[PDB]
């Protein structure tokens, strides 16, 4: 079903993948793969594909060299709310979100700090648990994301994600 | 700069500015690119020419033949046509996305909203391929705004009207 655990565990599934897909190592400490099924790898190519155009958005890759490098979590948290602060919600701010926390992750392995990879997987997984598991459900599960971007549009809601992402570091930037 | 991210950045936000000031299913709303002083500007120059190209009727007449729920092959043929003498000028982008807003605006009307992104991915694919090497050499979207002054939207209106109802009336009787 469109259950708590499930949303949750697919939004762990995915954001896991994406910091895998994105990352193309403390050995004691890896959260193991979730198992995907035929729905969840289809959701995976989805992302993967989104996470490489938005890596090509240069406006977007010098907001995020900004970010604090070995102290994200004031900056997560700012960026995370001021996305959602409109209480409205889609699918390009959840792959936003998504997205960044993947970027952040890559940021402290760079850091050599690979603790951080748990504790942002859980700033994200918390967020998401408490902001947008309710829209999630209401929208019958995860499902949904795959019709925000179509297979000709890829170049062009980029734009709009990165777009979005952008907007709100550059809040976290500027307001200090 | 005037880079191809930023032309084609102004270019969503331009597009996007377009179709939102006129007029559904909220999960997939594309955000609002954020408007600076300069695109603010251009947006208020297009808002302005969009209203009075809504007052032409010879326009409205053919935008109304315009195949309600498959607009593809209608978008294509009447961009290339618009852009076929290999020249360009300011009045034939903004015919471009006008034409491009009223047919997202038809087809919501029709109750299909993921036509918003598709058309809208039509338009920048243009943009792209087409009009970005030309608004490059230009120096970037600023210039649209020489295109009109403040003493003419009645008269830039009709040739800029012209151009769309030429493109459509050839899409039209071609078949």
């Amino acid at each position: 079903p469109t259950s708590s655990e499930q949303i949750m565990k697919t939004g762990a599934l995915l954001l896991q993948g994406f910091i895998q897909d994105r990352a193309g190592e403390a050995p004691e400490l890896a959260l193991d793969p979730v198992p995907q099924d035929a729905s969840t790898k289809k959701l995976s190519e989805c992302l993967k594909r989104i996470g490489d155009e938005l890596d090509s958005n240069m406006e977007l890759q010098r907001m995020i060299a900004a970010v604090d490098t070995d102290s994200p979590r004031e900056v997560f948290f700012r960026v995370a709310a001021d996305m959602f602060s409109d209480g409205n919600f889609n699918w390009g701010r959840v792959v936003a979100l998504f997205y960044f926390a993947s970027k952040l992750v890559l940021k402290a392995l760079c850091t050599k700090v690979p603790e951080l990879i748990r504790t942002i997987m859980g700033w994200t997984l918390d967020f998401l648990r408490e902001r947008l598991l309710g829209w999630i459900q209401d929208q019958g599960g995860w499902d949904g994301l795959l019709s925000y971007f179509g297979t000709g549009t890829w170049q062009t809601v980029t734009i709009f994600v990165a777009g979005v992402l952008t907007a709100s570091l550059t809040i976290w930037k500027k307001m200090g």
